[PDB]
């Protein structure tokens, strides 16, 4: 599917990472720059782990600026990430493994 960069919009990204991550403030995906989003209460942001499996998700939004391409490691999608990096977007037709 085709990637929305507006800053004006209703529809948020969703993306994960791995379980005990720290909250992640920004990360470049495919082109665009997301921050995350801010509820009343905090950061859309949440991490949970149980038998069945574990994971840390958070709610994110493109800022007004963009273009910038600064230099942040890969969101680590099972371990820590770290809080602003570069997301692995696999493009309809790939394998994809870092």
């Amino acid at each position: 599917s085709a990637i929305n960069c507006d800053p004006n919009t209703t529809t948020s990204h969703q993306l994960l990472f791995g379980f005990g991550s720290p909250i992640v403030q920004s990360v470049l995906f495919d082109g665009c720059m997301l921050d995350i989003e801010k509820d009343d209460y905090g950061f859309v942001w949440s991490c949970l782990s149980n038998e069945n499996g574990d994971y840390c998700k958070g709610l994110y939004k493109p800022r007004f600026t963009q273009g910038v391409s600064p230099n942040w490691p890969m969101c680590d999608l099972s371990g820590a990430s770290a809080e602003r990096c570069i997301y692995p977007y696999c493009p309809e037709g790939e394998e994809c493994v870092p």
